[PDB]
């Protein structure tokens, strides 16, 4: 029915309360935002990195019973350092006098605390290894939604499916603060910092179906993501992770028309000892996005958008193409000198993949210059060489260099 009682977004410049419920929001002197979509907010480990929301005092929780619900997007940088272990930190604090709640985080964790007026407690956690070889969570956005019912269970969703619930049912008088103050607060790392977007407030326990709404809704799947799940943009190089088989990637033999593009590994690891061991990201040639068939004058890239991929070799660019007459339905890829493309099909359509699991999916239906469907890009063996095919697994993620991930890129 209702909307929300607090409903924060980054509108002419200003970040408001679109709920008008608030008697202020007041932002510090070093919050960040992000100038391609500005309701992306950063906070970095520094006082005056914070936002302050005061809460009008009708709308303030102190209640036995009320229920009530948060959800906000959030993207954590790996933790690199041993000074992460075993250090919670609150990032959204909504406590006075002991009593009330706050998110935190921890190392591979985000926390839900409860506390009542006296002193009885809970948590929720959601729990997420840096030991993997792809993680869904570090240092990709993610939606969190925390859902408080007094008579039984405070439960944590990421992405839209549920976590953890817990009892609070012994928990009594809840009493928060006036205001609720964004900051990294107690956290060791000099260097930390989060990325966040899109918060929300609720009187009520949120079903899983409103869960899923917000969480369809507030993706803006109109917009194609990389791997971080940003905006996919135009003229930005990428690695690219073939999602069927994610050790591998993207190699060259040769330019032109009887070179082809490949997927060979491994792709390797990046390591450090007893804090995170993850396959390296940076490998492989680059692909650029070119646009074509868009008048948009931003370089957001779109679903549906039809585009022109480049191929960066020794920073050189060359164009992704095939001949589609070459014999059977996979149409091996090449990369060829753009000048001499000619009428070989190139022009690629932007598709994002609708579904439940790892986020940020995009496919690539190759065409011909009538516009009709040579198909996906994927791969196939040739005598055990995975090459590049447009054909009738074709799940590609694009990933750029970002300072919370921390590999170095060799090329």
């Amino acid at each position: 029915m209702d909307t929300s009682i607090l409903n924060l977004r980054y509108e002419s410049n200003h970040l408001i309360d679109l709920s008008r419920y608030a008697s202020k929001i007041n932002i510090g002197s070093k919050v960040n935002f992000d100038p391609i979509d500005k309701n992306q907010i950063q906070l970095f480990n520094l006082e005056s990195s914070k936002i302050e929301v005061i809460l009008k005092n009708a709308i303030v929780y102190n209640s036995m019973y009320e229920n009530f619900s948060t959800s906000f997007w959030i993207r954590i940088p790996k933790y690199f350092n041993s000074i992460s272990l075993n250090n919670e930190y609150t990032i959204i604090n909504c406590m006075e006098n002991n009593s009330g709640w706050k998110v935190s985080l921890n190392y591979g964790e985000i926390i839900w605390t409860l506390q009542d007026t006296q002193e009885i407690k809970q948590r929720v956690v959601f729990k997420y290894s840096q030991m993997i070889n792809i993680s869904d969570y570090i240092n990709r956005w993610i939606f969190v939604t925390i859902t408080n019912n007094r008579l039984n269970n405070s439960k944590i969703y990421i992405n839209g499916r549920l976590i953890d619930q817990k009892p609070i049912s012994n928990l009594g008088n809840i009493h928060a603060s006036n205001n609720i103050m964004f900051k990294l607060d107690g956290c060791r790392d000099t260097h930390r910092y989060i990325w966040i977007k899109y918060f929300n407030l609720f009187d009520k326990e949120l079903n899983e179906k409103e869960i899923k709404d917000l969480y369809d809704n507030q993706s803006n799947s109109g917009i194609l993501k990389d791997f971080w799940g940003d905006y996919l943009q135009y003229d930005k190089p990428y690695y690219m992770l073939n999602l069927y088989d994610p050790n591998k990637y993207v190699d060259v033999n040769n330019v032109g028309i009887r070179g082809y593009m490949y997927l060979k590994g491994p792709r390797g690891s990046v390591m450090t000892t007893n804090i995170y061991l993850n396959s390296s990201l940076y490998r492989g040639t680059k692909f650029i996005i070119k646009k074509y068939a868009s008048g948009n004058k931003d370089n957001i890239v779109r679903n549906n958008d039809r585009v022109y991929i480049n191929v960066v070799v020794k920073n050189k660019e060359y164009r992704l193409a095939t001949n589609a007459s070459q014999a059977g339905v996979e149409k091996i890829l090449s990369a060829l000198e753009i000048p001499d493309v000619g009428n070989l099909s190139q022009v690629v359509v932007m598709k994002s993949k609708n579904d439940q699991g790892i986020t940020n999916k995009c496919k690539m239906n190759l065409q011909d210059n009538n516009g009709n469907d040579i198909g996906f890009i994927g791969f196939h063996q040739f005598n055990n060489i995975a090459k590049l095919v447009a054909s009738n697994g074709c799940s590609w993620e694009f990933i750029p260099v970002d300072d919370g991930w921390g590999e170095r890129p060799l090329q």
